[PDB]
């Protein structure tokens, strides 16, 4: 059983505990409910291969969370979750990529940059802009929505091959 540790970072709002509990629990939480900062095990098969998961989805961020300072040192990899109708939540993408690359003291670090309600009209961030974006880091770009359960799975499972492809290439 391989293991992953995997950290949600990104704006507040964007959708990183919607992505992680549809993820999860196959759910969709209400609209109002609470958002808690909190980590989440679960053993999935991706691409044949029997992986354990432990993602952690981060929230709180202007106060201290020994939980999330662990995890930035020691995560794996890092999906960067802007919300497509918040221009500002993708104008946020640079500093959270930036804060990785100063944790990790390193440019070449596992990432997926994640586009979330792609169900929502009113889009402010086009497609291409952030497939701009995410070239320029040489880094997957996708388009989920935790809401209608599009490519949720792909998102999770693309940072996954991209730490396989990290780890394969450094041996
Ligand atoms: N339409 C739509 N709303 C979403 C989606 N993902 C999250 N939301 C809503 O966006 C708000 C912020 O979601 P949340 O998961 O709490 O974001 P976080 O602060 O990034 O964890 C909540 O009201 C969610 O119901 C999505 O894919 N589509
Ligand atoms: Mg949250």
């Amino acid at each position: 059983m391989t293991e992953y540790k995997l950290v949600v970072v990104g704006a507040g709002g964007v959708g990183k505990s919607a992505l992680t509990i549809q993820l999860i629990q196959n759910h969709f939480v209400d609209e109002y409910d609470p958002t808690i900062e909190d980590s989440y095990r679960k053993q999935v098969v991706i691409d044949g291969e029997t992986c354990l998961l432990d993602i952690l989805d981060t929230a709180g961020q202007e106060e201290y969370s020994a939980m999330r300072d662990q995890y930035m040192r020691t995560g794996e990899g890092f999906l960067c979750v802007f919300a497509i109708n918040n221009t500002k939540s993708f104008e946020d993408i640079h500093h959270y990529r930036e804060q990785i690359k100063r944790v990790k003291d390193s440019e070449d670090v596992p990432m997926v940059l994640v586009g979330n309600k792609c169900d929502l009209p009113s889009r402010t961030v086009d497609t291409k802009q952030a497939q701009d974006l995410a070239r320029s880091y040489g880094i997957p770009f996708i388009e989920t929505s935790a809401k209608t359960r599009q490519r949720v799975e792909d998102a999770f499972y693309t940072l996954v091959r991209e730490i396989r492809q990290y780890r394969l290439k450094k041996i």
